[PDB]
């Protein structure tokens, strides 16, 4: 009797490329590429387990632009320059960026503490500020290769900074290749999402928000987004085809969002399996275990992720010591294993790049211990998405209807329903009336609405600038 374990790491960035200047207005794609997008599948070189990945098409587009040397990244330019060449505005961006990231464990360099304590920085001090911002995002592979420079922690030269930059771009250039390789070697499956990561159930039918939040106020959806919902899925299939040579059969629905209409669309588009969230399952059927493979109307296969295990990694374990965290997680798996006669399928699905910066040492002690432990547990079998989809010795059940929702509380309130988020939908609705090109699809991405009308929102003015630029470009 085995427990089947399925990791599915979701990787995504909205488009930071301003359409009129071509400049990347935030560096987050660059920094998550050098820290997470190569290194997460690269664990499979060292550990004999299966790990699965979702890559959104808009993320793939940007990785390609960086790897080709075409990304005009404004924050990265302030890092690369000799400090004597920095504009006053660029120094201010560097300090601002440091300040935002300052409390993250990956920024735990004594020299950063000293630099942010100085009234003004000379050329040598700015060289350190630039280089330590780069090194803070060093991924697992180069933390071993560049170990000597990392332990330096201060006194960086322009030549050392440029050397680190060159190694980082090497990592980016190898990123799509590592995904093809782990896919071809059978170490993992690779999925994609509708192209710009939109909320497909809202595009198909805005009134689906009233399935879970009857009191929410939404704007007048005076235009149809149904054809755009189809286009997101179709263009995603073409982009995945271009990278991997075949059409995708697995998709990750953005925000785990599903509805009856969305499931039908994925089915009509040839998708064979997706996953969603445990809260959706609980809202949709009275009694339902998440350890079964489900069949929606006998049209498409659905797994419901284990929300507890997924949230422990994604939100809890950064606050734990690495060994205790792994012991806790293995112990929960043991309880699941002992709780049923059949062989359960346990889906662990979460963002693949966002939690690690809050762990000690970028989550590397945690993940190395977790994977090293999992690979020697004889009663656990990690599975690719393809293996999970075809596994015969598993329990299954047919479901006829789901209640629309997302993995955030089972509902859509993080993207619609307050004044500021509703203003964005009205802008999109009015723009959709006059849209002339596919930049209207870019503005349909979920990220723009997520940051609107929120308290934190680092660089929300940049996201607002991007959203409104795409909305303006779509009408020309
Ligand atoms: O400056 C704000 C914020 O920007 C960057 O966050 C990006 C994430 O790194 C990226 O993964 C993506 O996050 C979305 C997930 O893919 C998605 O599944 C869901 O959880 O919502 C997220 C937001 O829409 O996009 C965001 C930007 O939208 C940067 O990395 C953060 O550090 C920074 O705080």
């Amino acid at each position: 009797k085995k427990l089947f374990l399925v990791f599915w790491w979701h990787m995504h960035q909205p488009l930071y490329r301003e359409p009129y200047t071509g400049e990347y207005l935030l560096p987050w794609t660059f920094f998550h590429a050098v820290k997470d997008y190569y290194d997460m599948p690269a664990y499979l070189k060292d550990f004999e387990i299966k790990l699965n990945f979702n890559l959104t098409p808009v993320l793939i587009d940007q990785i390609q632009e960086y790897a080709q040397g075409k990304a005009k990244d404004v924050f990265l330019e302030a890092i690369r320059k000799d400090p004597d060449d920095l504009e006053k505005e660029e120094v201010e961006k560097l300090i601002e960026f440091t300040k935002l990231n300052y409390e993250k464990p990956i920024y735990r360099f004594e020299r950063i503490r000293e630099l942010m304590n100085k009234e003004k920085l000379n050329r040598e001090e700015l060289l350190d500020l630039q280089t330590l911002n780069l090194l803070a995002w060093c991924g697992r592979t180069l933390r071993k290769d560049l170990k000597d420079l990392l332990n330096k922690g201060r006194n960086y030269t322009q030549e050392e900074k440029e050397y680190v930059l060159n190694k980082y771009f090497e990592i980016i250039k190898k990123t799509l290749s590592i995904y093809r390789e782990i896919k071809e070697e059978g170490k993992g499956s690779v999925s994609t999402s509708p192209y710009y990561h939109p909320l497909i159930p809202i595009l198909l039918n805005p009134n689906c928000v009233y399935e879970t939040t009857p009191n929410v106020k939404i704007p007048d959806f005076a235009v149809s987004f149904r054809e755009d919902a189809s286009k997101h899925v179709e263009l995603a299939k073409e982009k995945y085809f271009e990278i991997f040579g075949e059409h995708p059969v697995y998709m990750w629905p953005p925000e785990a969002s599903v509805s009856n209409e969305a499931l039908e669309l994925y089915y009509e588009k040839g998708i064979n399996m997706l996953a969603t969230d445990e809260v959706i399952l609980k809202n949709s059927v009275e009694r339902a275990s998440p350890y079964l493979r489900y069949y929606f109307r006998e049209l498409i296969s659905v797994f419901f992720r284990d929300k507890t295990l997924s949230d422990l990694i994604g939100f809890s374990y950064h606050a734990w010591n690495a060994e205790d965290a792994v012991r806790d997680f293995i112990g929960r798996l043991k309880k699941i294993h002992e709780s049923v006669d059949f062989q359960p399928v346990v889906f662990v699905v979460l963002d693949g790049e966002n939690c690690w910066e809050y762990y000690e040492e970028n989550g590397i002690p945690f993940l190395e211990k977790l994977y090293s432990t999992l690979e020697k547990e004889e009663w656990i079998e990690t599975l690719t998405l393809e293996e999970a989809m075809r596994k015969e010795d598993v329990k299954t059940e047919v479901i006829e209807s789901v209640k629309a929702g997302t993995w955030f509380d089972g509902n859509f309130l993080k993207w619609i329903g307050n004044k500021e988020k509703n203003e964005y939908w009205k802008i999109l609705i009015e723009a959709k009336k006059k849209a002339k090109n596919d930049y209207i699809l870019v503005a349909e991405g979920s990220d723009w609405f997520w940051w609107q009308g929120e308290e934190k929102a680092p660089f929300v003015e940049v996201f607002d600038k991007l959203f409104r630029s795409f909305v303006r470009r779509a009408q020309e």
